[PDB]
């Protein structure tokens, strides 16, 4: 049962919506993962953040079998005992009033676009249907029609039928572009990510969440935060935002918040928009089960305990040193916060964000090119600074081996 | 640590997107639920054929056990061991070409429209973006954007944003509605449930579902099958559509495709369908990793091994029989297949669904009401014919108490 065996057969039963790196996994433990042949590799990715606790922490583990055995899905036409424990927990962690819990990233974002509508329509006062939703290009949220209607990354929306009307576009890291899009009365938010990620890990300019979080108030426009990656410690803090003290009107998390072990996401915000969608207006089958929750609460506490936040802050500092220190003939430019963080090459065609990345592959690390002279380098954040500095120097010997 | 103090604690922290049936579940084994006081009841709505396979199965237990101490999401960037594996189970099992992975149902409904856009442009030849998607009214398949702009239901969709274009719709159970919609050359799909589940389990009359699949071939439309809820035995068959010997272009599944453990869904189509979405257009985070895989793997063997389609369509037949024995007076109607069930009782304003649900809570038996004049019968299909009996009985003792 190869690695070759693997691609093959994904390819002959699958549908062929990825191309993968080349490399067939079996195991995961911590920062480490390991190929059906046994080979031991960095996982420089954290599957986007899902796994900052690493993989297969064995609190998070213990949380999902110890729930396993009990209950995991009453369905929400009953109560579990569990989903009020964990959003008394998360509530009060982020000191959001409520919560609304789902699965996938994507729908806490369509959870957020519809708390927006509603708050503006019942609250704001638009008319129906004139509620507009303000998005910056390079976003990315998943994957549905709306999200993809959003989206400027021809790849996402050629091709997939009329689009959701009543979003607007304006450029990331954009402070004017913001207000002159916040003079229409008619917005009800804007929906940004503190830094996007898979635009190829874009930091905005200092001082860019606090205009945004001042816009949105002067023009009572709801500030939705998108952290479903960029939260849960990777940047160095709880929030991204944090860096900034601003508090967005709605925050979305996910990935990270079970730990890699389920499917939980969440939309944070206080009770005037929460409670806009009353009974029977919004949900999902699985969104809120028991088990989820378990694994949720594990995954947070183990992000508290661990203080990874902390960790990722210094050792990521010392990752962005370290990646400046290569030649200027190859790597173009270094940026991030935290352990998010991404280096552009000067692509030829002899040479590329690929190549780059199966050589790395080659010598131990795993790493995500992001449109052929981008590659992100992100460690779970439990890796500790003399794994990190081994794993920069295979990041070293790969880049001056071309 | 009470059931009142379960309501009042996620009435604080947690949105008030629902308005559960009062009763506070902490564990779940086969048919049987326990609340947080040591009450015992029938499960009669299986979390929606989330839990065919009963609550907290032990091979799928067993099965989430044993892959959570390996590996449990690289993601889509890389390739994991499990995936191909589950791949050429399911699309074996099916007799479908391929499978693309998701985590839930309204996931995979957007996955479908997405396929149907992507081949009515690239394949059929319609304009961009002139594709449109029929449906049925009373048509659920969940809580997006997109999703409640094809839905009848005003809850569902008012007062959340303009709407996604390109959907059309059209009565259920109603074949030259259907002819007469097809005249359009832009339709590429016609997406239904092969009985309505939220709905109120509708049931349609024989040979819609060959008319619809005739209907479909002669105007070159894909037949897109919700199966989430009908599928994977719940009716007495693999599939709800294996009643009329239909084969759609795209079948939806998911619920029970994981016993409950985990949010899986499926998309199925052959490959003039499926390859129309290329490398980068398409996918999620969480979709087809290894621990959703493993666990749906012994799911779907846990519904083939205990032959639970043959215990639903016996124990069904059953099931219906018992209820048609109840009062014309007080029962409008029974109706179902296999072991999804609902009747129909006369509301007065003296008594609804809702007390109804109430009394049979306080009776031992666990059901879900619908609208206000509806309840649904659906107990997991590892129900014993006595275990139904003794439930019918609940049922009888309940509705004789008005
Ligand atoms: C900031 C932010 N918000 C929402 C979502 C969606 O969450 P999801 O629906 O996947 O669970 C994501 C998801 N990012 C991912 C997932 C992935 C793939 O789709 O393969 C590649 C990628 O960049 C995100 O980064
Ligand atoms: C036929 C069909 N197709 C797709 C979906 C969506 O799957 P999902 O996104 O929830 O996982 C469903 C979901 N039915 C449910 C879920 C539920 C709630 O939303 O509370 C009440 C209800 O009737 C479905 O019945």
């Amino acid at each position: 049962p190869t690695s070759d065996d693997i691609f093959e057969r994904e390819y002959k039963y699958g549908a062929h919506n990825y191309h993968p790196l080349p490399v067939a996994l079996e195991r995961g433990k911590g920062i480490y993962l390991w190929d059906v042949e046994g080979r031991k590799y960095f996982d420089f990715l954290s599957s986007y953040s899902a796994v900052n606790q690493g993989h297969c922490h064995p609190k998070i583990v213990n949380a999902l079998k110890s729930q396993v055995d009990k209950l995991t899905l009453t369905s929400r036409a009953f109560y579990n005992n569990v989903l009020g424990e964990y959003e008394e927990y998360i509530t009060k962690l982020f000191n959001y009033h409520k919560v609304l819990p789902m699965n996938t990233g994507v729908e806490a974002g369509e959870t957020a676009c519809k708390l927006a509508r509603k708050w503006g329509y019942t609250v704001k006062g638009i008319q129906k249907y004139k509620a507009k939703i303000v998005f910056a290009a390079g976003n990315f949220w998943g994957r549905t029609l709306s999200a993809i209607s959003s989206s400027t990354d021809p790849t996402s929306y050629d091709g997939f039928g009329p689009f959701m009307p009543g979003f607007d576009i304006i450029p990331y890291n954009d402070l004017p572009a913001l207000e002159r899009a916040l003079q229409d009365p008619n917005v009800a938010a804007f929906m940004v990510e503190p830094i996007q990620g898979e635009a190829g890990v874009v930091v905005p300019d200092p001082g860019y969440l606090m205009g945004v979080r001042e816009l949105c108030t002067r023009h009572q426009v709801l500030f939705i935060a998108d952290e479903i990656q960029t939260g849960l410690a990777r940047t160095g803090r709880w929030l991204a935002v944090d860096y900034e003290n601003v508090r967005p009107d709605i925050v979305l998390l996910g990935k990270a918040l079970s730990g890699g072990l389920y499917p939980v996401s969440a939309v944070l915000c206080d009770d005037d928009i929460m409670l806009t969608i009353k009974p029977g207006e919004h949900g999902s089958t699985y969104g809120g089960n028991p088990l989820g929750c378990r694994v949720a609460i594990a995954a947070l506490e183990v992000l508290e305990e661990e203080n990874l936040a902390e960790n990722a802050d210094k050792l990521g500092i010392i990752l962005r040193n370290e990646l400046m220190k290569l030649p200027s003939d190859v790597v173009t430019a270094v940026r991030g916060k935290g352990l998010l963080n991404a280096i552009v090459i000067k692509e030829t065609k002899d040479w590329d964000a690929w190549k780059v990345c199966l050589r790395l592959r080659d010598n131990g690390l795993l790493a995500k090119p992001t449109h052929g002279d981008i590659i992100r380098f992100a460690p779970p954040l439990v890796i500790k600074e003399d794994e990190l500095r081994e794993s920069i120097e295979i990041i070293n010997k790969t880049i001056l081996s071309f």
